[PDB]
């Protein structure tokens, strides 16, 4: 019995069931999600390895070898056709072609489920999925449940990392026109105890941590690396439940009346589905989605408790973000360019500008230090790495407007995320490619001898697909200094 078999048994069946990690029905063996690769722009689907089983991650690794992959579609396993696709422009434009939101990397969110590798949906700011043509989803004041298993440590305070019911126009049509899980440390509207992040409910013109606008004491800060967020809503009732998706039970952080403010009772739900964005296409948020559903009707505590027990038995554990040669903390390296015609150039810097330059045993000591990097434990992720300047200690390679800069560590979360890179076996097979931890669609990429955090295709000039594989591949060499 999968989560959707459990909801079904409670007479509150799934009407949308979305996972890149596993089947949510014991008898589901169809496509979980679709991949598109940058090498030829073709697509494939990933299914469970067994009916009711875990995603075929090895089939993703095969399709995505020596290239980059986007998740184009998260299929609805319920049969309602409620597939999640690239989110369209709305009240806000996204950063992608015609104001669409970015697709997620296929490889930003590696996990194992009971020891078996799978991939979640790692969503950087500007990433979003949507279905504005959804069937069987609750509308008006009709009862619904939902849950998502999310990364409790991947979040920001920008609007809005949501999963659930939103507006079919992708615009703000008012209070009560949304009911979606929120995860992050936004304090623009609601917040809970501590420093966050919180699970809140986006009802539009508000994230609610409970009955009141703003502070509600009973909504705790989330500790867990994997968080089960379970939200439900009916006729002037709604609840927030939270669990460690790896251990134990759901606790109820809110349950009772609609917030007693203009437009939240009755609700005006439109039945659209969003992931990673606000209802109005607010696209500043980040977070990671592994699995989730939306139901018809108001699930009992008992149904959700059984879903949580099943989630625990799926045994979510952090996967490896790193492949290829990789590094040790304290090692000093030079990174050689492998692109034919630039194979004597190394990653260097001129002040804050990270670039490539010819470096050999006759270069000035100045340039030798600028082309030498102390590798340290990743500032935002201890599996990955940060690249510290030899000539400027305490300064690291960080992306900013997708250009690589050498900036001083200012101790902030944002700097740490922008300065964390995950070594990957080079796309051209010569050494390492360095994937952005925070924007895993992007890699260290030289373009006109300057370093960018470039995507394999995209809206920036430095995202050119020409020579991408070569331009993101670097040999790890003894530091000049
Ligand atoms: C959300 O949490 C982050 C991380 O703790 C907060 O980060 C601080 O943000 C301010 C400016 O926004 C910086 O000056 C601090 O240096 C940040 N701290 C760290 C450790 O990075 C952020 O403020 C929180 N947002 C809200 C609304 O509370
Ligand atoms: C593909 O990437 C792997 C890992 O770097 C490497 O062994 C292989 O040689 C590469 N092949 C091509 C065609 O680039
Ligand atoms: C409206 C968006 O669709 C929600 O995600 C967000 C919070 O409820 C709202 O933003 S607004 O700025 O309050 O309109």
């Amino acid at each position: 019995m999968g989560p959707c078999d459990i909801y079904e048994a409670g007479d509150t069946p799934c009407v949308a069931a979305h996972s890149t990690t596993r089947a949510l029905y014991s008898s589901f063996s169809g496509a979980l999600y679709q991949l598109q690769r940058g090498s030829d722009d073709t697509t494939t689907t990933i299914s469970p390895l067994t009916a009711g089983g875990i995603a075929d991650a090895s089939a993703q690794d095969t399709f995505c070898a020596n290239t980059t992959c986007l998740i184009t579609i998260i299929y609805d396993q319920s049969g309602n056709g409620n597939h999640l696709t690239q989110a369209p422009p709305g009240g806000f434009d996204g950063p992608d072609t015609d104001g669409y939101d970015n697709l997620a990397s296929a490889i930003g969110a590696p996990v194992t489920l009971n020891g078996q590798k799978a991939y979640g949906v790692f969503m950087s700011p500007g990433t979003g999925y949507r279905n504005n043509e959804a069937t069987g989803t609750a509308t008006g004041d009709e009862a619904e449940g939902m849950y998502a298993v999310l990364d409790g440590t991947h979040y920001n305070d920008a609007c809005c990392f949501d999963y659930g019911n939103a507006e079919t126009s992708s615009t703000d049509t008012g209070a009560g026109h949304m009911e979606a899980i929120y995860l992050g440390n936004s304090t623009t509207w609601g917040y809970g105890a501590g420093d966050g992040p919180w699970i809140m409910v986006d009802m539009e013109n508000n994230l609610f941590s409970g009955a009141d606008e703003g502070y509600n004491s009973g909504d705790p800060s989330i500790s867990y690396r994997f968080v089960t967020a379970a939200v439900k809503g009916g006729a002037d009732k709604w609840a927030i439940r939270g669990a460690n998706a790896a251990s134990g039970s759901l606790s109820t952080y809110y349950s009772g009346a609609r917030p007693d403010y203009s437009g939240y009772n009755p609700m005006s739900k439109e039945g659209a589905i969003i992931l990673g964005i606000g209802g109005d296409n607010s696209n500043g948020a980040q977070g990671t989605f592994y699995e989730g559903v939306m139901t018809s009707g108001y699930p009992s505590d008992d149904t959700e408790n059984s879903v949580q027990e099943n989630i625990v038995a799926a045994k979510y554990v952090v996967g490896s973000l790193v492949s290829g040669p990789s590094f040790t903390s304290g090692e000093v390296v030079s990174l050689r360019v492998t692109t034919p015609g630039y194979t004597t150039r190394y990653i260097a810097h001129t002040d804050t500008t990270v670039n490539t330059q010819v470096v050999d045993d006759d270069s000035s000591t100045t340039l030798k230090e600028e082309a030498s990097w102390t590798v340290v434990t990743g500032l935002a992720n201890s599996q990955c790495f940060s690249f510290e300047s030899v000539d400027t200690p305490g300064s690291y390679i960080r992306h900013y407007n997708f250009e690589l800069l050498l900036n001083a560590n200012d101790g902030t979360k944002q700097f740490h995320e922008d300065a964390t890179f995950c070594p990957q076996a080079a796309l051209n097979g010569e050494g390492t490619s360095l994937r952005s931890w925070s924007y895993p669609t992007r890699y260290f990429r030289h373009y006109e001898n300057v370093l960018y955090a470039a995507s394999n295709g995209g809206v920036q000039t430095f995202d050119s697909k020409t020579s991408f594989n070569n331009d993101v591949s670097f040999e790890i060499e003894t530091a000049f200094a």
